[PDB]
């Protein structure tokens, strides 16, 4: 999530508690969708997620990922009916997407031998939801949306065999496969995870489920509004589909092996939000907001693999801590049908294939609309980059750009 919904809003720092967003309200604070103009809004846009990572090695060998982009579209419609606001849409996204591709160290055997299997990775989330919202009297505004997210898993991770042994000697990896393959691995082999289908038959590693939000707005003076948001968790099973687990040998030998793997226990914590925007000229106007997202609630993960020889279960424990978030965001009148936003947004062990989210977060935005109902809002979010590192001793460096666009068309009732 942060970074909230919309070529606005995340032109903004991600800000949303009490402004027009735009049909992407249907996510972070539908209750702001009343703050619509006239008519019914029809929306179509493009998320573009760059990413930049190094991971390096402790003798200076260097695994980078960027060496084009996952593109999700964003559809939506929000219809007026009197002082209600109806909408639903699908809204595309990554929140995970890395190549290393298979001729850098991530991908040798622990031992040195040059395995040609890939490391990388991909999760996408869709989310298309339902809601509506009332202007239940002049100052409140109520507002909620329910769901359906569909989530797909693309992996492929080489774990040499230093790390599998730890994981074992741990516990933390068991299954029947361990004291039969354990001796295939040895000492300087690895083993490799694969989930590279797609779609539907394909196997896939996904998981179809629900989730929703509510929340308000007011506004206490004429240029002061506030607002606030509740969501609900994300009520998702375990992501399952086919996998191909492969053992290597310390000759670089492969033993693949398919079977089922879930991705076990994870949801997505509820969030509240509280915030408030401020207009002092009447061309400028200011947003600020802070979000708090109950991560440390999640006590209820795993990987289960199974085929007809076996399997391999990996017990992954957690440590998590509620997460908070500040943002503030700013929008001026430049011209008659020129806008300019910009904002800023504050957050607060490693695994390359798998990215910690980013800290901090600065963002652009404008709007550029043809009509009174034709309008262009574009964004740029760059997740400042932060270093962090951890036989694997390893360093990693990770910055991250942001490209939301979208048109959005006003029709007026007959
Ligand atoms: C997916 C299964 C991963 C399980 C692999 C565990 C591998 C961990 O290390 C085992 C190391 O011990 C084995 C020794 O090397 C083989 C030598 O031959 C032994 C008899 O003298
Ligand atoms: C909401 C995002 C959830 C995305 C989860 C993707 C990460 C989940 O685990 C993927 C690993 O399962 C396959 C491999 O076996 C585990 C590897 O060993 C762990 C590293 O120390």
């Amino acid at each position: 999530d942060l970074e909230g919904y919309g070529a606005i809003s995340r032109a903004m720092g991600g800000t949303s508690s009490s402004y027009y967003t735009g049909n992407a309200a249907l996510i972070s604070n539908p209750a702001t969708l009343s703050f619509a103009p006239d008519g019914n809004q029809f929306e179509l846009g493009l998320d573009v997620v760059t990413t930049d990572i190094k991971v390096h090695d402790s003798h200076g060998a260097e695994a980078k990922s960027s060496t084009g982009p996952y593109v999700g579209p964003q559809l939506s419609y929000v219809a007026q009916l009197d002082d209600w606001r109806f909408g639903a849409g699908l809204f595309v996204s990554s929140g995970l997407g890395t190549e290393y591709g298979s001729k850098s160290f991530l991908s040798q055997t622990e031992n040195g031998i040059q395995t040609s299997f890939d490391n990388s990775s991909r999760l996408i989330v869709l989310r298309a939801p339902i809601g509506f919202s009332y202007q239940a009297t002049s100052k409140l505004t109520f507002g909620a949306s329910v769901d359906l997210v569909w989530t797909s898993l693309n992996l492929e991770l080489l774990l040499p065999s230093s790390q599998v042994g730890a994981l074992t000697a741990q516990g933390n990896l068991s299954g029947g496969l361990v004291p039969s393959l354990a001796g295939f691995v040895g000492t300087g082999g690895a083993a490799h995870f694969s989930l590279s289908r797609n779609s539907t038959a394909g196997g896939a590693v996904d998981a179809v489920g629900w989730g929703g939000r509510l929340g308000l707005t007011y506004k206490l003076t004429d240029n002061t509004v506030l607002g606030a948001m509740y969501n609900f968790k994300t009520s998702v099973g375990d992501l399952e589909g086919k996998a191909t687990l492969s053992a290597i040998s310390g000759d670089g030998a492969v033993l693949p092996l398919d079977g089922d793997i879930r991705v076990k226990n994870f949801e997505m914590p509820a969030s509240l939000t509280l915030g408030l925007a401020h207009q002092f000229n009447e061309r400028w106007v200011v947003a600020a907001d802070i979000k708090r997202a109950y991560w440390g609630d999640v006590m209820d993960m795993n990987v289960a693999f199974i085929s007809q020889l076996g399997g391999i279960d990996v017990a992954l424990p957690h440590r998590y801590q509620d997460i908070t978030v500040a943002s503030i965001g700013t929008a001026y009148k430049y011209n008659n049908d020129l806008t300019l936003r910009a904002g800023y947004s504050y957050a607060q062990l490693i695994l390359p294939v798998i990215p910690a989210y980013l800290k901090r977060h600065v963002t652009f935005g404008g709007e550029y609309d043809f009509d009174k109902d034709s309008r262009i809002n574009l964004a740029i979010s760059f997740g400042l980059r932060e270093r962090v590192q951890t036989t694997e001793m390893l360093r990693q460096s990770h910055s991250q750009i942001n490209a939301v666009v979208s048109y959005s068309k006003n029709f007026h009732h007959h």
